[PDB]
C-alpha cells in the first residue's frame, strides 16, 4: 504494498472493542513509523516509534489539539527492528488505545480526545512497507 502515508477511515470513528491491525515490514535503516488517529486536523493518538533520538530507540506518544503538541508519554520498550516484519494491534476500550506489537502487549494511551466517534481517520506513516490496514470488533 500500500502507499504510505495512508489514509485508512474509520467509518463513524472509532468504539471500544474496534480492533485495528496494521501489517508492514520496517525498512532497512528506518528512522521512525508514525500512526496518527485523527479527528479532523487534531490527532487524537500519535504513536511514533523513533529508531534513533540521541542513539536511543523509543515509542513516543502524544496528542495534537488546535496545530500544539501536548505532553508526551515515552514507552522504551522497542519491539521494532529495522528490516523486519511486524504487526500492531491497537485495541479501542473505554477509557485507553490498548497496543500490541507481535501479539505482545506494549502500551495503553488513556483517551485525551473523548469524542471517540469523531476520530474517524487513521494515519500511517514513516519507513515501512505497509503490507494491510485494517478494522474489525471482537
Ligand atoms: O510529541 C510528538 C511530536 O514530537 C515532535 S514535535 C515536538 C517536539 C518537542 C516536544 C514536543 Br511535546 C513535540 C515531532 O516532530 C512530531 N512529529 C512527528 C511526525 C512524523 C511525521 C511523519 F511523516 C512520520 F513518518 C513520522 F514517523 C513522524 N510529525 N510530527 C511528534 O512526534
Amino acid at each position: 504494498p500500500l502507499i504510505v502515508p495512508y489514509n485508512l477511515p474509520l467509518p463513524g470513528g472509532v468504539v471500544p472493542r474496534m480492533l485495528i491491525t496494521i501489517l508492514g515490514t520496517v525498512k532497512p535503516n528506518a528512522n521512525r513509523i508514525a500512526l496518527d488517529f485523527q479527528r479532523g486536523n487534531d490527532v487524537a493518538f500519535h504513536f511514533n516509534p523513533r529508531f534513533n533520538e540521541n542513539n536511543r530507540r523509543v515509542i513516543v506518544c502524544n496528542t495534537k489539539l488546535d496545530n500544539n503538541w501536548g505532553r508526551e508519554e515515552r514507552q522504551s520498550v522497542f519491539p521494532f527492528e529495522s528490516g523486519k516484519p511486524f504487526k500492531i494491534q491497537v485495541l479501542v476500550e473505554p477509557d485507553h488505545f490498548k497496543v500490541a506489537v507481535n501479539d505482545a502487549h506494549l502500551l495503553q494511551y488513556n483517551h485525551r480526545v473523548k469524542k471517540l466517534n469523531e476520530i474517524s481517520k487513521l494515519g500511517i506513516s514513516g519507513d515501512i512497507d505497509l503490507t494491510s490496514a485494517s478494522y474489525t470488533m471482537i
